[PDB]
């Protein structure tokens, strides 16, 4: 017997495409599921500075942002951990000697270097940024995104130690996604099943990224699409349409939770 | 024996105008020598606090008036209010044309009339302040921002308004908040959420460290530090503090720069 409480959705490549936005049949099935008392979080690496605001309108019942360090639900902020600030120092400090591309994030923004900016930059010619690293002194920081060699992460990796893990990890453009050691979105989505009282069984996720995988163990089914990261089509119970081809929508209808 | 020196910024440790005397900074370096923790209690959020108090080497921060604590650099605790609440204030205050502004740990977020009322402020900075110097920074220029408030988390809100739309706020927040501090004669209404004033957040951390009231001595001087008072176990207030505070401190000590934390510390022998 199924009667799903919790759908978890990421945002990018998931409920929402990075050009188009998110389809109306989305913002439907999000609607529907909340009027069968099915509660939708949203579930992403993004911060809540840097959620669109396309998502912010949807009227979704809580927020999983930064990977899994901040869940807020019906707008209470239930867990907001940041690393320990003398740690990001160091790391900081580090990285501008390094002079590899990065970037650090609070739940308002993020700081990066020029190099880290320039990525940015040329990601979105393949679709404004600042070298901003020196406003960064007191802010409460969950994230570390590097670029670099085997050599300058292990030197980040004895500064921060058992504090961090990776969210994510591209090793072909030596990209490091560093968050917080068991405040990825899997721990996240156990957190505030917890505290609604949801088990497992009545979780469903959508992801897309290598930073989804983790929603696996947290849910009782976990919805990849067909563009979706190779590890995560490969562990997920199904595979739905595009984005724009319905997919969560029609996800949603075939299970009969909408 | 003291272990924990709780120290408020404005009026107290820092001078509006001159800053951190060196006998304080001393001070605190003696303390600490001596195995006590030195921990900034302020009503300012992390990113208000001024860059000589963040020179400091302090032990920790209590900030946003008692939401946030942290220590060794660990952040402790972070409390924000009801993102919904706060958008029904936001949303209510536009609409009432008072002089507000809320506060995120990084950023203040104020209207037209706050501005101006800020501007002012730093204006008048020199001038006996009580609560201006709580909120006089020259890191930053003064704007109408408000628009740019969204989905920042919030543990103030400070209002210049009429009792009315005050108690339509009040409506709105019930018990979720307190007053941290009221100036009367200029309808002022700093809102904090309930059970995060200072003293609350000093017993907080009271806790974590493993420190009683008793081995706790704070110095303080505005209305928001009388709760500061009540966690602790000796109380310094100074010639020009809020009257109230003064009631009920354990003694006055010296001026900023007449080195009335050294001298009070010294007094006591906790340096
Ligand atoms: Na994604």
């Amino acid at each position: 017997m199924k009667l799903y409480k919790l759908l978890i959705l990421d945002i990018d490549g998931t409920l929402r495409d990075e050009v188009y936005g998110i389809p109306e049949s989305a913002k439907h099935a999000i609607r529907l599921c909340q009027k069968n008392h099915c509660s939708v979080v949203i579930c992403t690496g993004r911060s809540m500075g840097t959620i669109q605001d396309d998502v912010l309108s949807l009227g979704v019942d809580g927020y999983i942002a930064g990977g899994g360090n901040y869940i807020q639900y019906h707008g209470e902020l239930l867990y907001n951990q940041s690393f320990n600030q003398r740690l990001i120092k160091e790391v900081v400090c580090l990285l501008k000697k390094r002079e590899v591309a990065f970037s650090i994030e609070s739940q308002e923004k993020v700081f990066m270097n020029q190099k880290a900016k320039e990525i940015f930059e040329t990601m979105n010619q393949l679709k404004t940024y600042e070298n901003n690293i020196e406003e960064y002194k007191s802010q409460d920081i969950h994230k570390i995104c590097l670029w670099s060699n085997e050599k300058v992460f292990d030197e980040v990796k004895d500064i921060l130690q058992d504090k961090m893990e990776l969210a994510q990890r591209d090793i072909s453009s030596q990209y490091y996604e560093i968050i917080q050691k068991d405040f990825h979105k899997g721990k996240a989505i156990k957190r505030l099943q917890e505290r609604l009282g949801v088990t497992q069984k009545e979780t469903i996720c959508f992801g897309d990224g290598q930073n989804d995988i983790v929603m696996f163990q947290a849910s009782d089914v976990t919805i990849a699409m067909k563009n979706s990261h190779q590890q995560l089509k490969d562990i997920a119970t199904s595979i739905c349409e595009d984005i724009f081809d319905n997919g969560i929508y029609k996800e949603l209808k075939r299970r009969n939770i909408i």
